[PDB]
């Protein structure tokens, strides 16, 4: 498409969340970079309002959505890569994301071009969580696993949808599932790519700055489309 020439090179990124989770408000701002070439994306996150009332892993799918941006859809998959389509324009962005035995998040999210940087801005609110449940209890291990970001087309909507699971390890061994809906739908008038069914073959690591004193996050991620041969 048009817009994957915006990706050739390493695009500046900029994100932006203001969040609610049981009447806890946080906001958090996010820099980094992204190498669609490499399915390359590199971000820190800092919480602005102090300490974040969530645990960091159960953010990562919201705060660095703009990965799938980033995809690297190999070449005989590129008339399928919706994302870069909707670009510079951009697109809006719908989830709801349930927690297994516990409460869920929704998230409205718009990503769009802002000169030469990708900005992703959030607004999350999430409800019915328990008090010593293993989010706001955080009983959460600072890490991720590696997922897949499962894509479909909605044609009469002109845009896309995505399912997919994503398991955070509980500190006792276990794990909490993260079931998670979404929807895309573009911003602007111009033509869209409208994929057939494929995925997003995800890999993360989370780390820490040691020179960083408020709560955040550095995150690393490597993203690939599959499923088509």
């Amino acid at each position: 498409s048009k817009g994957e020439e915006l990706f050739t090179g390493v695009v500046p990124i900029l994100v932006e969340l203001d969040g609610d989770v049981n009447g806890h408000k946080f906001s958090v701002s996010g820099e980094g970079e992204g190498d669609a070439t490499y399915g390359k994306l590199t971000l820190k996150f800092i919480c602005t309002t102090g300490k974040l009332p969530v645990p960091w892993p159960t953010l990562v799918t919201t705060l660095a959505s703009a990965v799938q941006c980033f995809s690297r859809y190999p070449d005989h998959m590129k008339q399928h890569d919706f994302f870069k389509s909707a670009m510079p324009e951009g697109y809006v962005q719908e989830r709801t994301i349930s927690f297994k035995d516990d409460g869920n998040y929704k998230t409205r999210a718009e990503v769009k071009f802002e000169g030469d940087t990708l900005v992703n801005r959030i607004e999350l609110k999430g409800i019915d969580f328990k008090e010593d449940g293993n989010i706001l209890g955080h009983k959460l291990e600072y890490n991720y696993n590696s997922h897949n970001v499962y894509i479909t087309a909605d044609k009469q909507k002109n845009g896309i949808k995505a399912n997919f699971k994503i398991r955070h390890n509980i500190e006792d061994g276990s794990v909490q599932l993260a079931d998670h809906y979404q929807q895309n739908t573009p911003i602007g008038d111009g033509p869209v790519l409208l994929p057939d069914n494929h995925y997003l073959s995800t890999q993360s690591a989370l780390s820490k700055d040691p020179n960083e004193k408020r709560d955040h996050m550095v995150l690393l991620e490597f993203v690939t489309a599959a499923g088509i041969t």
